[PDB]
């Protein structure tokens, strides 16, 4: 189904992005899977698959570190038909509090890192006259939520620039996209989970309260989920989908 | 993937319906048929794929013939597991103009059509712990366009019902969508494209331009394949939603 | 500001109605008046600004009645300059155990009538060359609440007809816009309920939107500065759609 | 109305945030010009009212010049009570050809810098019980067009943003809200229409994308904040309102 094809999923090494790439290995897709952290179980976890894997530990706050993950990309399996820009970081805090560098560094990963990926892997996709661009945003990408300044603001940043591709694509094979999940059980929410049972005690009812307070189904999102979504855009069911950004949410955006 | 699940899929004589209707017989769903016109044609399209197939013939504007229709599926089946509201009805006038006859069809037809099906078969959803309920909304579900009063009031009534019952079914295996297409390729848009004696593409472009940046139609099979979708597990946390796939119609 | 224009308010002899009439007749313009209850109060109460009041207790679930009360607008004033379409109900039911009668009452009120107006009132603003249709909707009419099934289809469609009309009249000095206000501390509310129960979930200010907030900026909408304002749907609440 | 009341309009020497300084000053608001150029007529343009007026030429895409232009005020008046965040730069390209610091400066001022203009502002807002943050973000915080990568994705963080802060006040005296304006007419604009009938030119411009065929004002714009600056504008929080002539209404 995607065999011949080349997925890169940036943030790939936990979460979401382990989730997605690893849909994609079964589907057939070769990867360049990303992030940091030790690369091996995911790499173990995509060769299951019978499909070709590399890691790049790019930091994607530095320009110069994603050209060189798409370079690999180039190097190691001639383009990238698949970009799934994933890779996301998170910090809590009042607007007045909020640390001069988190806004910076949520801004570079969370939003300037998309437009970057994106740059560079359209021109081969137009030149191949067939691509797919995956932004993983969020529910905070129309939304907000108190604490969240950056992330809200880089979230709906990745909404809009999005559709600009969407629009910018429309006429050629290329298409580009966002999914905006609702929560995901991620050490980016256990991280909120902890800091909420710090005060009182319990990490099972803080869990049960972060996920009551905003997601009505009161279940999480699964990473193998939006996995399977991404595969969706990847279709030719998806090839009139252009600009969009489809929330996978429990019910978050609904109220 | 979809054996032992019924689907009820309303406007499916022909069209967009008809197409999603497929896709879910493909999958193993045995079809409830609806619309006016032959049948015929529709029910030999859904057995070849080795399903069960009914149709019943209920004008979706009367209460009664919507109960009818129910109640076919119910006698055949035992209930609908998936239902999808679909309905073609559209009139072109300015507001001050617009005949009220025309207005009155409009929101029976494309928006309370979709309570009807609904309060009739989510009980059996509830009841079974699983169901899946997809309204065919449209991009007028989220814009306006000129001449189109009617239509724009019951597609964005619908994505707005929608979310009710993605709410109110959220702590379940139930949940309710909406799918907003832009431009779709059917049997009548078609028509007015071979209405040419002497070019189709540049027809489809000069229909397209204005709203659609693509250029390009949507297919009732892409349709269909999104209605799969939402089907399988992969759409347990779907919810309350309104995904369009619009060329890009919403983009701007 | 508005001095020789006529405006109609639908349900205006009580909450919301009553305090946008109060603002618009403050303003300067004469007032059709519309609902059940009594109009005594209302009346004396847009006379009070000294500007022809004048009331129709049309049921907007019948077609004919909205004819009858424009027939009057026509018959005073010549007809309608600003129409507000506010008149409103609701009935909370899960959609499954929903009244059929409910559904279609509020369908015919919260959103055909809102039609129906519009098409009475449009053609005498494009003839006298200007015009506004300021529509209460709700935030109901950009997310859903549970029990709501009617009432979200029916704001939601405002909201989208807001949208055609504010396109059709685009080119012309007439406009036509919705607000969708949160909570305001009315009859219709206190209903639902202390107060900083049914706030606390949906409302994060924790306060009321007042009818005179809302009455203000319909008056906004009325003048120069609303001229480039078409087809939107501004929302009144607190933070409600914020999250 | 605004009598007693200190507002700061960015990007205000011409255009838009002129406009705004002038409707704010009519009403009784002592203002804070910032921008670049000759801020003379501007000075002058505001003084016509009585106010005091000052100015600073402050680069918002410089954090240290932002921060100056916040002790500026907070010397001269004691702080800002309405913040209005105007200040805009522009740039088209496909977005495979956008230029990497044309990105990155779009970016800064039309995102960043709203950030840090809140931060400074808000918590002397909070401390007097009262005030007023207004972004002017775009028709393009909610949708998007070709060639305008950084301006949309920096608009949409300014919508997203300005959603935080109006909750994170919600429960106070400060709201935040955004104003969308679709086009502008605008000195660039003027230009622009100069260069190109000057009604055809106009309609020729407008015609794909605000059916009005007619321009928001700066003037429009004035009387907008000055509205979420009543008492009206108390529980409006964390909007988003669009003044654009039906730009997304279709
Ligand atoms: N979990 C959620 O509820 C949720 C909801 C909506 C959207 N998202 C988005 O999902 C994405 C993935 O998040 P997750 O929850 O899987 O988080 P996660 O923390 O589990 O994983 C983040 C991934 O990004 C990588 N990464 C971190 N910083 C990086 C950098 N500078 N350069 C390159 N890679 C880097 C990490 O090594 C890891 O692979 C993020 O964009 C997040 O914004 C998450
Ligand atoms: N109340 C809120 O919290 C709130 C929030 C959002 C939107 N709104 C909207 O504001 C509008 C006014 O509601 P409100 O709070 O003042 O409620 P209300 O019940 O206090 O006033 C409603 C008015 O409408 C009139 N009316 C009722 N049924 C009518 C009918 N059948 N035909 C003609 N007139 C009729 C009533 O006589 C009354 O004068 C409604 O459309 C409502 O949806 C209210």
């Amino acid at each position: 189904t995607l065999k011949g094809k080349t997925a890169l999923v940036t943030g790939s090494t936990s979460g979401i992005g382990l989730g997605i790439a690893q849909v994609l290995a079964r589907a057939g897709a070769n990867i360049v899977l990303n992030g940091f952290g030790d690369p091996a179980p995911a790499l173990a976890e995509i060769a299951r698959h019978g499909v070709k894997a590399v890691h790049h530990p790019a930091d994607l706050s530095d320009v110069a570190q994603i050209e060189a993950l798409f370079a690999l990309a180039e190097r190691e399996f001639g383009g990238v038909d698949i970009l799934v820009n994933n890779a996301g970081i998170q910090h809590v805090a009042p607007v007045e509090q909020f640390p001069l560098e988190s806004w910076d560094k949520i801004i570079a990963l969370n939003l300037s890192a998309v437009f970057h990926g994106t740059r560079l892997a359209l021109p081969g996709m137009r030149a191949r006259n067939w691509g797919r661009i995956i932004n993983i945003a969020s529910v905070h990408g129309l939304v907000g939520s108190t604490g969240k300044a950056a992330y809200v603001a880089a979230k709906h940043g990745v909404v809009g620039l999005t559709k600009v591709v969407g629009l910018e694509t429309a006429t050629s094979n290329v298409t580009c996209n966002a999914i905006c999940p609702g929560w995901v059980l991620t050490p980016l929410v256990q991280k909120q989970i902890d800091d909420r049972a710090a005060n009182g005690g319990d990490p099972l009812q803080a869990q049960h309260d972060l996920l009551a307070e905003k997601q009505p189904s009161l279940a999480f999102v699964t990473p193998e989920h939006l996995g399977e979504l991404v595969l969706f855009l990847c279709s030719e069911a998806g090839s009139q989908v252009r600009g969009a950004a489809w929330n996978v949410d429990g019910g978050w955006l609904a109220q």
